[PDB]
């Protein structure tokens, strides 16, 4: 019971929060899974690959450039201030809040979630596919050959961008063709991320799951290993152990308060 979850939400220490795409969805972030895994003539799950982009850099910088700029209209939801509102409170008492999620929209960020886990990167960051630098780009368009690019309907020309025209390495001498920071499909996650991550399921004494369930990736990965433990874990969603179900910013602000 809410009752009774709020009782060990006083006495822990250590809360993990992991962060689904459902989190996302209820700020009108167009999730690109399920029913909705579809920009064009292709799905989502086609076009965030390392052989798409070798093929075709300027389709997947297309249909990337149209994620970052969707984010424009985007605001951070009551899901998300509930669980900025909580960390900055709990750290003022020496109690540690982390959030882990595979959200690539940085609306956590945006919300004020400090000790923020992206275990997937971010639409707002690049990686030079020569050099390997990581930076902080939120410039819009990417690049002006982006310019009025990236219309998510079928039929839509190509941009056709060569990829000189594509987003290039602002570092002295390298010119190289830059990526989103983001895991594409059949790609790793960042060793350094789940060592972090690893770290903090060890360490935590409460643990929630919400917009996404310990069923489906990636809380799989990480709550059933916490449960293990004897830790509790508390479930938030759309569908000890609890089960809170709901839209996140309804239920949240009240478990978090
Ligand atoms: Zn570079």
């Amino acid at each position: 019971s809410m009752a009774d979850f709020r009782k060990f939400f006083a006495k822990a220490k250590h809360i993990v929060i992991i962060s689904g795409a459902g989190v996302s969805a209820e700020s009108g972030v167009p999730t690109f899974r399920g029913a909705g895994g579809y920009w064009r003539k292709w799905q989502a799950q086609d076009l965030a690959t390392p052989l798409a982009f070798a093929h075709n850099p300027s389709r997947v910088w297309e249909f990337y450039h149209y994620r970052r700029e969707v984010m424009g209209s985007k605001e951070t939801n009551a899901g998300h201030r509930a669980i900025a509102e909580c960390e900055t409170r709990l750290g003022k008492q020496g109690r540690r809040v982390v959030v882990i999620t595979q959200n690539i929209d940085e609306l956590h960020r945006k919300a004020g979630t400090k000790n923020l886990l992206e275990i997937h990167g971010s639409l707002f960051k690049t990686r030079c596919t020569s050099c390997g630098v990581v930076a902080e780009n939120y410039k819009s368009p990417i690049c002006p050959a982006l310019s009025g690019k990236g219309a998510p309907e079928p039929g839509t020309q190509d941009a056709s961008i060569p990829v000189e025209k594509l987003p290039r390495c602002e570092e002295a001498g390298c010119g190289g063709l830059l990526r989103p920071h983001v895991v594409w499909f059949g790609e790793n996650l960042d060793p350094a991320i789940l060592e972090e991550v690893d770290r903090e399921l060890a360490h935590c004494d409460l643990c929630l799951v919400v917009g996404t369930s310990s069923v489906v990736y990636p809380a799989a990965m990480f709550a059933p290993q916490v449960a293990a433990r004897g830790v509790p874990v508390a479930e938030f969603n759309t569908e000890f152990r609890f089960h809170f179900q709901g839209p996140c910013g309804t239920t949240l602000p009240e478990a978090l308060a």
